[PDB]
DNA sequence: GGAAGCGAAAGTGTCGCAACCCGAGAGAGGAACGATCTCGGGTTGCGACACTTTCGCAACCCTTAATACGTTC
């Protein structure tokens, strides 16, 4: 069963238990408000411990392509490298993205899978439903089709 | 995404005011009958404004978080 089999192998848990856990998994988030530095609050949704472990095992199991221009969440690279890339230069064009993490839906993730220029792990159609449960957060309880990436999750 | 309150924005009805019309009437002149100006309703058009509808700001944070110290998203 591909993905669930690998997750069971890594997490030392039965396939049936992991499959049963990944049914209401997108709802398994605890959301809290962290203070902003000047004023206001920031809403962060953090998954439960079991879902966190599942996400960590999944991201360790499957390696997705990343670019060398990305300096965030990369091993050995951080703030200093990002700043030093433009240390010797004169003009700059700092830009931002509009609600970046919450704008990544399962449709976007699956679309980017199929048109990638680099190697992409092969996903069976049976596990494509489980991938969405593993990765994405479901912020409204009544709406089940609204799935977005949540900052504060290990896989995001 | 969107409680509960509330207010913006836009559309629609309404209602009072002005403007005019039309019949009644006392009676100017000058020798009678009724000119002419006013009283009392009545109708219509119009525009300011009240009323009506829709939208949008943004509580809470869901059962489900972790808690050596600092930046960053």
């Amino acid at each position: 069963m591909s993905v669930i089999r690998g997750l069971a192998a890594v997490l030392r848990q039965s396939d049936s238990d992991i499959s049963a856990f990944l049914v209401t998994a997108p709802r398994k988030y605890k959301v809290y408000k962290i203070p902003k530095r000047t004023t206001g609050f920031r809403v962060i949704a953090q998954p439960a411990k079991g879902l966190k472990d599942i996400q960590r095992a999944f991201v360790q199991l499957y390696s997705l392509p990343v670019h060398d221009a990305s300096m965030a969440y990369m091993k050995g690279k951080g703030i200093r490298d990002n700043a030093a890339a433009h240390a010797g230069n004169q003009y700059l064009l700092k830009a931002d993205l509009e609600d970046f993490f919450n704008s990544i839906t399962p449709a976007i993730f699956w679309r980017c899978i199929e048109m990638s220029s680099a190697q992409t792990p092969q996903f069976e159609p049976q596990d494509k439903l489980f991938i969405e449960k593993i990765l994405f957060w479901q912020p409204i309880k009544r709406r089940k089709t609204k799935l977005i990436l949540s900052v504060g999750a290990p896989s995001s």
